[PDB]
């Protein structure tokens, strides 16, 4: 829908479609994104049962209705500044042996006769690396991963109710037996004034928020680098770290994120009242011509690349630094091992919002 995309850029980059306002260019979009007095993360009710939930009046709820991403300052930074050092510079490089053996594991598990590089390396990868930040244990990989699917980007659908309920008991459930079983980060969080609800809710955010999207990032970097034929001059000239940035502006993982109007307010020429949504375009934004020159094209060298694929402003994604981290190792370690790739096979994942896929089947040779 890129096509369409760049004809609003252009006559509405600030449009309303009756019920919800779409923003597609850069400009407005970062500044939603960065404006947080006006555009508020607030949308679970959050700030209103912060002393019902600290006062104890709340007993049981949902607990991904009150996490860092459903609030706005003071407490978005409260709750942000727990564990803003977990995925730090020192931190994280600390964690890069472990990220390439752990690849390098996967990797030697794959059949290059044929076989799905999404279920052997994208999935698991960043499920096995959080879990070990966490410190949960690697056995309930397979756990993991079906509790993936509650990341709060994707939005509901039809008779779907049970089995959501089904995997939140065991989440929840899970989530309570290991509180005392963690490492500094969820010592952290349980050593804090916060709720049990709320603790409940922090560590299933940092469990859950990174995994779909990490493994996104990875399977739209082999078929843009494959489709594009990139993988030679990549290793060649050593362009990972700038061709993953390219990778994240052309193919973002998340496609939009929303905000709602805290009160009154004119952006651009429109004037979106108080109380409504905003749809922020982050793929259409991330192909906005006056910011980025040439930008329907997958340039692998370009830079610098302000891309919003991991927002921006105060919500800019917690994990960017290790999700980086960890697509440029499965990546160089990949192109390393398997000569030539060939893609016999692909099934997209089916979201409005989330953007990547549920196969990619290759032939490669050693
Ligand atoms: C390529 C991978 C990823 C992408 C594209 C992605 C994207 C995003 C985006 C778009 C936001 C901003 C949401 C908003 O402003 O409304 C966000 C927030 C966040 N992400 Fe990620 N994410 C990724 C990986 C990760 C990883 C590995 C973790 C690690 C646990 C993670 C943890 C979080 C958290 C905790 C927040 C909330 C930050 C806050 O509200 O202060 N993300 N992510």
């Amino acid at each position: 829908m890129y096509d369409w995309f760049s004809e609003m850029r252009k006559k509405d980059p600030v449009y309303y479609d009756g019920n919800i306002w779409q923003v597609f260019s850069y400009r407005y979009t970062k500044e939603v994104l960065n404006n947080f007095s006006k555009f508020s993360s607030d949308l679970t009710g959050y700030h209103e049962r912060l002393e019902d939930l600290r006062n104890g009046k709340i007993r049981f709820d949902i607990p991904t209705r009150y996490t860092m991403l459903t609030s706005d300052p003071p407490l978005h930074d409260e709750l942000r500044s727990m564990s803003a050092d977990i995925f730090s510079p020192q931190k994280l490089q600390t964690l890069e042996t472990f990220i390439r053996e752990t690849t390098r594991s996967l990797l030697d598990s794959i059949d290059p006769r044929e076989d799905d590089i999404v279920k052997k390396l994208a999935v698991p990868l960043p499920i096995i690396v959080i879990s070990k930040i966490l410190g949960l244990p690697i056995e309930d990989k397979e756990k993991f991963k079906e509790w993936s699917d509650l990341v709060a980007f994707r939005l509901g659908k039809p008779g779907e109710i049970f089995e959501l309920g089904k995997k939140y008991l065991e989440l929840i459930g899970y989530v309570k037996d290991h509180l005392n079983s963690g490492t500094e980060v969820v010592s952290r969080v349980v050593n804090s004034n916060l709720s049990d609800i709320e603790k409940l809710g922090y560590i299933i955010l940092l469990l859950i928020a990174g995994n779909e999207t990490t493994t996104n990032l990875i399977s739209n970097s082999v078929i843009d680098f494959t489709r594009f034929n990139l993988w030679q001059r990549i290793r060649e000239e050593n362009l990972y770290l700038k061709a993953i940035e390219e990778a994240l502006r052309y193919s973002p993982p998340v496609m939009r994120t929303v905000r709602k109007t805290k009160e009154r307010v004119k952006l651009g020429d429109q004037t979106i009242e108080e109380g409504e949504y905003v749809r922020v375009w982050i793929a259409s934004a991330n192909r906005d011509e006056e910011v980025f020159h040439d930008g329907e094209k997958f340039i692998p060298d370009r830079n610098p690349n302000p891309h919003l694929s991991f927002g921006s402003g105060i919500h800019l994604c917690l994990g960017a630094p290790l999700a980086r981290l960890e697509a440029r190792i499965a990546i160089e370690e990949f192109s390393k091992r398997f000569r030539h790739i060939e893609i016999l096979d692909t099934e997209k994942v089916p979201n409005e919002v989330l953007n990547g896929y549920k196969r990619l089947v290759v032939r490669l040779k050693s």
